[PDB]
C-alpha cells in the first residue's frame, strides 16, 4: 500500500495551513528562497543556456551591482564566462554579449527576433506621450526618425550654428555661473552648467525662438518636473500615484501643450518655414500608408527628441570640460587650431570651419570613447534565438543586452584604454563613418556591418539619428569655451568616476571647475 503515503500528503498539507503565524511568514521567505538556489543549480546543467550569474534574493538578481557598478560587473563576469553571460535583473533575465560579436548579435539582429519598444517603452512612453518613439510599431518609428533627420540637414546646421553660438555668449553674460561682463574668474558645478547650456542651445535651434524664450519663465519648471520623470525607476515602476509620477504627467501635459498650441498657431497663420524642427514637422510628417501625425503625436516626439538630446549631449560636455581641466596642454592645442582656423578669431564660426577643426571634433570623438552615456542597450527576445558558434539558444522572453561603452573601455580595441588621448583619432576625425557597405532601414543609408569596437551612436535600425546634431552642438560650445576661457581643477580635485544610476552616466558630483577669462577686458554686447 502507497495509498496511505498519499492521505498523509493530504495531511501533511493540512498540518502546513495551520502553522503558528511567526512560522508561515518565514516559510513564506524561506521557501521562495530554497527553491531559487535550487532552480539554478539546475539550470547550471543546460548547455543550450549561457552561464547564470548566481544570486540570492530572488526577483532582485544582480540588481544592486548592475546599477552602481555595470563595467565593474561585466569585466568580472567576462572573466569568469567568457563574453556570453546572463544575470537577473528585477524580475528579467538579461542575456549579456560583450565585445563586437555581441554588437552584430543584437543590433543586426532581425526584426522579428527583438523588440526595442517592449524594452524601452515603459522608460519613455510615460514621459513623452503616446503614438510615438516606443508607443508604436517599428515601422512607425523607422519613418519618426526619417521625418526628424529631415531637419537635421547640412543646411539646417549652418543655420544652427549662429544661433547655438548666440546662446552659448548669452549664458556667458547672463548666467550667475560666469558673467563675464562683471568677473574675470569663478568656480563652476558643470552638471549645473552644461544641462542649462544644452537646454537653451537645443531650444533655440530645433525648437525655435518662441520656445526658447518660454525657458525664461516659470515655465522652465515644468522641463524640470518632466526631467525628473525620466529616471531608471521608471523601469520598473513606470506608474506609483506618488507625486513625483504626478508633476511629470502634468508636465507631459503641458509642455505638449504648448508645443500644440505654437503649431496650430502657425498653420493658422500660413507662418511654416524651415526655421526649425517644428516646421520640418508641420511640413513633413506623413506616414506612406497616408496616415498623417496628429498634432499631439508631433509634440509628443518633439519632447522625447529632446530629451534624448538634452542628456547625452548635456553629459558629453560635461565630461570634455572636466578632461580638459586636467589638460592645459590640450586646451593649449585646441586654442591654436581655434586661432588658425579662425584667422586669430576674427573668421565668425560657421558649420563648415567647424568640419575644419579636427582637434575639437576628436575631443568629442575620443570623450565619447571614454564615456558612452547609455553604458546598456538592450532589447526583448521575441522568438527563440540561437548564437552563432555556439550551443546556446536564448528563448523569447529574455532580454539580450549589449553595451558597446564597456568594449569602448578595453586595451585590445584601444590601447591604454582608460587614458584620454585626442591624438588616438588622428586623420580619423569623424563623428563615425560606414567601414562599407550599408542598409536603409527607412531612415537613410546607415551601415550594414556593426562590428566596430566604437558604437557610440549603436547601429542597425535603432541607430542614432542625432549624431551630427550633437557635433554641432557640442563643437560649436567648445570652440566658443576654448577661445573665451581657460579652466582647471580645485587644488587635489581630479575627473570624478562615473555615476550609474540615472538615465545615462554622469560625472558623480559635485564636479567643479574654476574657469579663468583669456582677455579679462573683452565685453559681451546685447541688452539685459
Ligand atoms: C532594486 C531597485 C534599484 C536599487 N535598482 N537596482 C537596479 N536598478 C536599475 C538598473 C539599471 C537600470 N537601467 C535601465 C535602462 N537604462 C537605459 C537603457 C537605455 C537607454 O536609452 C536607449 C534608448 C531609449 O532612450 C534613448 C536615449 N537616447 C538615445 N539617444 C539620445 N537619447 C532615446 C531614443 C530616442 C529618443 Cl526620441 C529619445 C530617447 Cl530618450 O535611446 C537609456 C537608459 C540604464 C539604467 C534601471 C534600474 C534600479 O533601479
Ligand atoms: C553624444 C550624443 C548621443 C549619443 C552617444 C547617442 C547614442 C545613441 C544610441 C547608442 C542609440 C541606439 C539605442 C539602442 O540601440 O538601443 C541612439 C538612438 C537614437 N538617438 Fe541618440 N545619441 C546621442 C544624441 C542624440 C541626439 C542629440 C538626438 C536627437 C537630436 C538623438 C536621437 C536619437 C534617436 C531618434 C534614436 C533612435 C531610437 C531608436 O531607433 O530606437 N540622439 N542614440
Amino acid at each position: 500500500i502507497v495509498g496511505e503515503a498519499l492521505e498523509y500528503v493530504n495531511i501533511g498539507l493540512s498540518h502546513f495551513l495551520a502553522l503558528p503565524l511567526a512560522q508561515r511568514i518565514s516559510l513564506i521567505i524561506i521557501i521562495p528562497f530554497i527553491y531559487n538556489i535550487v532552480w539554478q543549480l539546475l539550470y547550471s546543467l543546460r548547455k543550450d543556456r549561457p552561464p547564470l550569474v548566481f544570486y540570492w534574493i530572488p526577483w532582485v538578481g544582480s540588481a544592486v551591482v548592475y546599477w552602481m557598478k555595470p563595467y565593474e560587473f561585466f569585466e568580472e563576469c567576462q572573466k569568469k564566462y567568457g563574453d556570453i553571460f546572463s544575470f537577473v535583473l528585477l524580475g528579467r533575465v538579461m542575456t549579456v554579449y560583450l565585445g563586437p560579436k555581441g554588437h552584430e548579435f543584437v543590433f543586426n539582429a532581425k526584426l522579428a527576433d527583438v523588440s526595442a519598444e517592449a524594452a524601452y517603452a515603459h522608460l519613455t512612453t510615460p514621459v513623452f506621450g503616446k503614438g510615438v518613439i516606443y508607443d508604436c510599431p517599428n515601422s512607425r518609428l523607422m519613418e519618426q526618425k526619417k521625418f526628424v533627420k529631415g531637419a537635421l540637414t547640412k543646411e539646417a546646421f549652418k543655420s544652427y550654428v549662429p544661433l547655438i553660438a548666440e546662446e552659448v555668449y548669452k549664458y556667458f553674460r547672463d548666467s550667475k555661473n560666469f558673467r563675464l561682463n562683471e568677473r574675470t574668474t569663478g568656480t563652476i558645478d558643470v552638471m549645473v552648467t552644461q544641462p542649462e547650456m544644452t537646454i537653451f542651445t537645443a531650444s533655440r535651434s530645433l525648437l525655435g525662438k518662441e520656445m526658447r524664450a518660454k525657458l525664461d519663465t516659470d515655465f522652465a519648471y515644468l522641463y524640470s518636473d518632466l526631467d525628473k520623470g525620466f529616471t531608471p525607476i521608471n523601469f520598473v515602476f513606470p506608474n506609483l500615484p506618488l507625486e513625483h509620477y504626478r508633476k511629470r504627467d502634468h508636465a507631459q501635459k503641458a509642455i505638449s501643450g504648448t508645443y500644440m498650441s505654437l503649431i496650430k498657431e502657425r498653420r493658422k497663420n500660413n507662418d511654416i518655414q524651415d526655421r526649425d524642427l517644428i516646421d520640418s514637422l508641420m511640413k513633413n510628417s506623413t506616414y506612406k500608408d497616408g496616415v498623417k501625425m496628429t498634432d499631439q503625436e508631433i509634440a509628443n516626439l518633439l519632447i522625447g527628441v529632446l530629451m534624448g538630446g538634452q542628456h547625452t549631449s548635456a553629459a558629453t560636455s560635461a565630461w570634455i570640460l572636466l578632461h580638459l581641466a586636467e589638460r592645459p596642454d590640450v586646451q593649449q592645442e585646441l586654442y591654436e587650431e581655434q586661432m588658425r582656423v579662425l584667422d586669430g578669431g576674427k573668421k565668425e564660426l560657421t558649420y563648415d570651419l567647424l568640419q575644419e577643426m579636427p582637434l575639437l571634433n576628436q575631443t568629442i570623438k575620443e570623450t565619447l570613447r571614454m564615456h558612452h552615456p547609455l553604458h546598456s542597450l538592450f532589447r526583448k527576445v521575441m522568438k527563440d534565438m540561437h548564437v552563432p558558434n555556439t550551443s546556446y539558444v536564448i528563448p523569447a522572453g529574455y532580454h539580450v543586452l549589449v553595451s558597446p561603452g564597456y568594449t569602448h573601455l578595453r586595451d585590445e580595441y584601444f590601447p591604454n584604454a582608460h587614458q584620454f588621448n585626442i591624438h588616438r583619432w588622428n586623420n580619423d576625425s569623424a563623428s563615425s563613418y560606414s567601414v562599407g557597405e550599408e542598409v536603409d532601414y527607412g531612415f537613410g543609408a546607415i551601415s550594414k556591418g556593426v562590428s566596430s569596437p566604437y558604437l557610440p551612436f549603436g547601429g542597425g535600425r535603432h541607430r542614432c539619428i542625432g549624431e551630427h546634431f550633437a557635433y554641432c552642438q557640442l563643437g560649436v560650445l567648445m570652440s566658443i569655451f576654448i577661445r573665451t576661457l581657460k579652466w582647471h581643477y580645485p587644488e587635489g580635485k581630479t575627473v570624478p568616476p562615473p555615476d550609474f544610476t540615472s538615465m545615462v552616466t554622469l560625472p558623480t558630483g559635485p564636479a567643479k571647475i574654476i574657469w579663468e577669462k583669456r582677455n579679462p577686458e573683452q565685453k559681451i554686447g546685447g541688452r539685459h
